[PDB]
């Protein structure tokens, strides 16, 4: 029991980053000075393909290593992060701490798969819920806690930040006296094969990746619009408020969506098409209203939409899946979505290609939303010609 607490306050620690919802408004003050085009065309790009290359090498350290020293590497990744974070400036050094962050954002698969690697099968499950329960608190109460020394305490970013450190290296403490963790040419191609080679095996999971796609595409730059429609020069911005509500209704219908009994073969696919519908609409909202208010309520509904729609596809895919096949699915599938971001990302965010406006960026993403709901459909419309015969 005691080691599974420790992993537990270990988690809410690692966590536990006042910091997360108010990034923005430290690059762009005396902290850093640096032009926020230049940040938002090179800093993030080079994140996403370093994250690309080296999630699979360090996927396969995990089974390599056993899960032992991975969240070791963790702990020491975020405190170099924190580190450079502190302390960086140009171009080539931001580049460097943002490279960081992303070995650091490549072990949350090792850490939460580790879990499956000391506890019983059978309590495996209980436990990892209790795991995300506590990852989900520890976000809520970083975000409010955050919001709370911002604006109800008044205290500056520094002394937030400077316990955003320390809260990390406390993690990182407490992560080094965990237990023994006690626990592929043709076999693994085909173990992944197999796993469309049916009516329900393939389906889903591109729907899934490409919503996964739209996510970690808006998630990081939501922050440069809300900054760019409202300067922080002459206003504050609720960070905090708004990802703690929205995590919390995201949890809370995660909860519920198991609480009505439903078949999916009736109108899975009906509710896909209108659930991918409303994310195109919320994103065209946010887009197009150039007020404060309204924004973060359609940013709200995106994510709750978004939520929904990723909850009820691991429902079916667990249920088309197998017990033994979670990993091997969720890394596969994860690696096509993050090939996929990044080609977009070689298309239009680096600014060695287009470089397209962050702006002008959520026009089309509208259809980009829609195109995988018109294939749904297009999957639909020979579905609905086979329905009646
Ligand atoms: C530490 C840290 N690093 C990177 C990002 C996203 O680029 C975030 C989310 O804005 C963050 O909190």
């Amino acid at each position: 029991f005691l080691p599974t607490a420790l992993l537990c306050a270990y988690g809410f620690f690692a966590s536990l980053r006042p910091s997360e919802p108010f990034l923005t408004p430290y690059l762009l003050g005396p902290d850093k000075n640096l032009t926020e085009r230049e940040v938002f065309n090179e800093i993030y790009p080079v994140w996403t393909y370093s994250y690309l290359v080296l999630l699979f090498p360090v996927f396969l350290a995990t089974d390599y290593l056993r899960y032992k020293p991975v969240v070791l590497l963790q702990g020491l990744s975020l405190i170099v992060t924190w580190f450079m974070l502190l302390y960086a400036q140009g171009l080539l050094a931001i580049q460097f701490l943002e490279f960081f962050y992303g070995i650091a954002t490549a072990t949350e698969i090792a850490y939460y798969s580790y879990i499956y690697s000391v506890v019983d099968l059978g309590m495996y499950q209980k436990v990892t819920s209790y795991c995300r329960s506590a990852t989900l608190v520890g976000f809520t109460v970083g975000s409010v806690l955050g919001q709370i020394l911002v604006s109800v305490a008044g205290w500056s970013l520094f002394s937030l930040n400077v316990i955003s450190l320390t809260c990390v290296s406390v993690a990182f403490a407490v992560a080094w006296f965990l237990p023994m963790p006690q626990k592929v040419l043709k076999v693994l191609w085909n173990d992944f094969l197999m796993c469309y080679s049916s009516r329900p095996l393939l389906c889903w999971s591109v729907w899934w990746a490409l919503s996964t796609c739209g996510y970690f595409q808006v998630v990081n730059y939501t922050q440069g619009l809300w900054e760019k429609v409202m300067p922080s020069r002459y206003a504050a911005i609720y960070n905090g408020g708004v990802e703690a509500v929205s995590t919390l209704l995201g949890a809370v219908a995660v909860f519920a969506v198991g609480y009505i009994k439903i078949s999916w073969s009736t109108w899975g696919e009906m509710t896909l098409s209108l659930f991918s519908l409303l994310i195109a609409a919320a994103v065209y909202i946010m887009d197009t209203v150039g007020n404060i208010w309204v924004c973060y309520a359609s940013y709200v509904v995106f994510r709750i939409i978004y939520m929904l729609l990723i909850t009820i596809a691991t429902f079916q895919i667990a249920a088309n899946l197998s017990m033994e096949r979670y990993a091997l699915v969720f890394g596969v599938n994860t690696f096509i979505a993050l090939a996929l971001q990044t080609l977009l990302t070689l298309i239009v965010v680096d600014a060695s290609g287009l470089g397209l406006e962050i702006t002008t960026q959520f026009l089309i993403y509208a259809s980009y939303f829609a195109l995988i709901a018109v294939v749904f459909l297009a999957s639909g419309a020979v579905s609905v010609m086979k329905k009646c015969r």
